[PDB]
């Protein structure tokens, strides 16, 4: 042990091929493993590099009969002399290697594309096309083209490493697979936005530092369309990053705000599954949520389109804690025994029961063996599946049983199973399986790293200092360190523990957005208003997770960079019109087709209209679209909106009967208002929970401290449900 500590690196030889092991008498020395394996691997062989490349190694001594680790030790691989040449292309994350040739390679007013894979042909195909604005044609494979994609055979790039040369004579674009490929396309994409009509001639090697590259977002506690999720797929795969987590289901975490005001939580707290299930309660009501859910077909769907992207979903069903969505089934399943957090019981799995294992493994089981309907099983394109079990406040032992028992299951259908880490938290006698599980580290105390890593997991750096986003919340405000993190996150480094960077049990990292703040705190804000911090998360991590450990460049020039580059080809989350061009119509007849895109703030949307008929809770759409619906009349008679995330809000307002009135609806991030007749008719306000917490008193401290209330504006069709004239629109984007 003390060998490792005080161990002594020298030098690489430029060019060498094989890195010296250290020498010690009185024990063995090996690699523990590289942070680049493609360049080191396990036996010490040391791949050319085309350009400098830092490597950082790590070593296992074993000394007697005890094991120890070394530190990271930077070792420098040196390529041959050249003549250097065209300077490296600047891409989100960094290109590895590069060895610049001379001139451009200039593309023609019609490019054409040789792909061995047909679906990535015609994804890189319509991409190039949106990108350019230009005809892209697929020609057959080895045939002349522009742009050659090949799988290489041999080598050392790997599932996900890339070769892309540019010659005068065209662009080829090698991997060992086609992820690797997918990757590659991407960076030529992100090349082209720079300078869309040529690109520098040379030769760029990539291939990330950390295998696992994720985001996990928090889709039970506030909804999510699948419109916003294949815009988080499409924006990922633009980074190269490839891992998304969904938490399927959970609940409001502070049952204590109804306890202390006199409601039952078990009662009153928002809850949610999100997938379509069969799964019923003893009093009828079903599993699946209300609002708004992901039908068998359509997540199948997903994990299919994302796989298209290089992008693996990982579903989590979450028990024993976080399982009100479970308890509501089976309340005779709740746990009964001591905890902390007594007032959160109602979301408490009874662990140790078997017929709790029974239930949830049923659940389980629903997704995991085949689906008559669709032939094969809803998650069986999902390698992962998360088992939560985070944060269950009761007994040890009935804990680790449980948590057992859940992975046992996984692994047992041939999933493999990731699972948060609580057992530093929860320590224990009962056996906890480890061979085969994945662990997020997410909090330092619920499980330290270098504990896990001893215990046989495969951890993920997951930790909550670092990486945790709530949303408008007073803390885990990582979207508030976006330049620190840029310039000094590392995979390795979770909390105050260190693992070398090379360790075979490290797979890399994920960040998280957590919605706490929902049910009777949520203030209304939209997947729209969490889109720039996510997406700004995604530029710097991404770097950190497929990059080395330094930035290439400062926090302020990478900013530049990803304004430069732009959004996802294809995608466009803050649902801007292509030109700033009014819309003006004049109805004919109600209902009026428009199919015009939907438009998000700034806008301002003036109507001349006259509602002619109001019959009493009766709901009127006056435009409608998949993004939402703009309510004239709502069911207590407001005007109002509902949104694709299936939140509604209100002005407050009514439209009179009878009367031609002139109203007009500004929308800005975060705030959309009316006026009537040119007078603020009011600000929308959140409607769905409020109800809950109407007679709280002021002990209450929880409120929404602003009424945030994003629309954005639906254009498919004019007046579906109007019972009035409309005389004029107009739509002007600001
Ligand atoms: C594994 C995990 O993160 N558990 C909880 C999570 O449910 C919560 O929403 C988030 C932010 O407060 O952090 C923890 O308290
Ligand atoms: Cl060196
Ligand atoms: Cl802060
Ligand atoms: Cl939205
Ligand atoms: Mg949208
Ligand atoms: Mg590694």
């Amino acid at each position: 042990k003390q060998i490792a500590d005080s161990l002594s690196i020298p030098p690489v030889k430029a060019g060498a091929k094989q890195l010296p092991m250290p020498s010690v008498s009185g024990a063995q020395i090996k690699l523990l493993g590289a942070d680049y394996e493609q360049l080191v691997n396990s036996k010490g062989k040391i791949a050319p590099v085309i350009s400098d490349t830092p490597v950082n190694v790590s070593f296992k001594v074993t000394k007697d009969g005890k094991e120890a680790v070394s530190k990271d030790y930077e070792i420098m691989l040196q390529a041959p002399q050249a003549a250097q040449g065209n300077p490296k292309p600047r891409i989100i994350p960094e290109i590895l290697q590069w060895k610049g040739g001379q001139g451009e390679y200039k593309l023609g007013n019609t490019v054409t594309i040789a792909c061995p894979d047909k679906e990535l042909g015609k994804l890189f195909a319509a991409d190039m096309e949106d990108v350019l604005g230009k005809k892209v044609k697929l020609v057959a494979p080895g045939a002349k083209a522009d742009i050659s994609l090949s799988l290489l055979k041999g080598g050392n790039l790997g599932r996900e490493g890339y070769r892309l040369q540019i010659a005068r004579d065209g662009v080829r674009l090698g991997a060992a697979a086609p992820t690797g490929l997918f990757w590659g396309t991407r960076t030529l994409l992100q090349m082209l936005r720079q300078t869309p009509g040529s690109v520098p001639c040379g030769t760029a090697v990539d291939f990330p530092r950390y295998q696992l590259r994720g985001f996990m977002l928090d889709v039970a506690r506030t909804p999510y369309p699948l419109s916003y999720l294949k815009d988080v797929i499409r924006t990922m795969a633009w980074y190269k990053m490839n891992d998304l987590h969904l938490v399927i289901n959970n609940n409001y975490i502070f049952h204590e705000h109804y306890v202390d005001n006199g409601h039952d939580p078990f009662k009153e707290s928002y809850a949610a599954f999100r997938l379509e299930s069969k799964m019923k309660g003893k009093d009828g009501t079903p599993l699946t949520a209300r609002d708004l859910f992901y039908t068998k077909k359509e997540f199948a769907d997903l994990v299919s389109y994302a796989r298209k992207y290089g992008v693996n979903i990982v579903p989590e069903f979450d028990t024993p804690g976080h399982a009100l969505s479970f308890t509501r089934l089976r309340p005779d399943l709740i746990y009964k025994g001591p905890m902390n957090h007594e007032k959160r019981r109602c979301e408490m799995l009874d662990a140790a029961n078997p017929e709790t294992i029974d239930l949830v493994s049923k659940v389980f089981d629903e997704y995991m063996l085949k689906d008559p309907k669709l032939g094969r099983p809803v998650f069986a394109d999902c390698g992962v599946v998360h088992v939560g079990a985070d944060e269950f406040y009761g007994d040890k032992e009935d804990y680790r049983h449980f948590a057992n028992a859940v992975l046992t299951h996984a692994l047992k259908r041939g999933y493999t199973p990731r699972i948060w880490g609580s057992l530093s938290a929860k320590p224990g006698k009962t056996p906890v399986v480890s061979k085969g599980v994945q662990m997020n580290l997410w909090s330092t105390g619920w499980m330290k790293a270098w504990e896990a890593v001893n215990q046989g997991y495969d951890v993920i750096n997951t930790n909550d200092g670092a990486l945790y986003i709530v949303p408008f919340a007073g803390y885990y405000r990582m979207d508030r360190n976006h330049k620190g993190l840029y310039n000094n996150w590392i995979p390795n480094r979770i909390g105050n523990e260190t693992l070398p960077s090379g360790h075979p049990q490290l797979l890399g990292g994920t960040f998280a957005v957590w919605n706490d703040e929902t049910d009777i705190m949520h203030t209304g804000y939209a997947p729209y208003d969490i889109w720039g911090i996510i997406s700004g998360s995604m530029d710097v991590l991404s770097q950190k997770l497929w990059g080395t450990a330094k930035a290439p460049d400062t926090f302020e020039q990478h900013r530049e960079l990803v304004s430069s580059i732009g959004n996802a080809p294809r995608t466009n989350p803050l649902h801007k019109w292509k030109d700033s061009q009014p819309l003006t119509v004049k109805p004919s007849s109600l209902p009026q087709k428009l199919d015009k895109p939907a438009l998000g703030p700034n806008y301002r949307l003036t109507m001349e209209l006259e509602l002619t008929a109001a019959p009493e809770g009766k709901e009127q759409v006056l435009l409608a679209a998949p993004e939402g619906e703009l309510l004239a009349v709502m069911k207590d008679g407001t005007v109002g909106f509902r949104r694709d995330d299936s939140l509604e809000f209100s002005f407050g307002a009514k439209l009179p009967v009878g009367k031609k009135v002139k109203v007009e609806i500004v929308g800005e991030p975060e705030k959309t208002s009316l006026l009537l007749d040119g007078e603020p008719a009011g600000t929308a306000v959140l409607k769905n929970f409020s109800d809950k917490s109407k007679d709280f008193s002021d002990k209450f401290k929880h409120r929404p401290k602003v009424h945030r209330s994003t629309f954005i504006l639906p254009l498919k069709e004019l007046g579906s449900s109007f019972q009035g004239k409309v005389f004029h629109m107009n739509v002007q984007p600001l």
